[PDB]
């Protein structure tokens, strides 16, 4: 069937929130995108900080949100204290066979391990928000792969 589904949660929601906002609608539209999609496994990272009340630093809308994901065993908070995330995205996708979904090409982590590198490279899904309108490419790996149906599958 379908590959392990990441998500980015913490890009998704400020592209969604126009690099402003901390916006969780945004992550909501593209679990929804995916589950429509018939996806079922599929993982938001987000860090548990993000449930603590907002600073002027760091606004968010729709808070609320990941509770409700978290409920459905589609959201899971990394851990973090008075960062993590990016590593937990790229080792889970990694190591279940998955597809990151993130705008983020995580330098660090590519210079760290060439088979993290040449992964990014091969299961990275960008996207773009046309306001709610989660739009990832028909094309992800341009013609030097797949169309999106079967990037997102186990096999063509």
């Amino acid at each position: 069937d379908l590959r392990p589904v990441v998500i980015d949660g913490s890009n998704v929601a400020m592209s969604h929130g126009n690099k402003e906002v901390f916006s969780c609608r945004g992550i909501l539209l593209a679990v929804n995108w995916f589950l429509e999609r018939g996806h079922t496994d599929i993982t938001v990272f987000v860090p548990s900080w993000r449930k603590e009340q907002p600073r002027p630093d760091v606004p968010i809308t729709d808070q609320h949100i990941l509770r409700e994901l978290e409920k459905k065993k589609i959201l899971v908070f990394t851990p973090s204290r008075r960062c993590y995330d990016d590593r937990f995205i790229v080792k889970l996708a990694y190591e279940s066979d998955g597809i990151v979904v993130s705008n983020d090409t995580y330098r660090d982590l590519q210079g760290e391990r060439q088979e993290w590198k040449r992964f990014i490279e091969e299961r990275l899904l960008m996207y773009s928000f046309v306001n709610d309108k989660f739009m990832p490419p028909d094309d992800p790996l341009g013609r030097h792969g797949p169309s999106l149906d079967n990037f997102l599958r186990k096999k063509p």
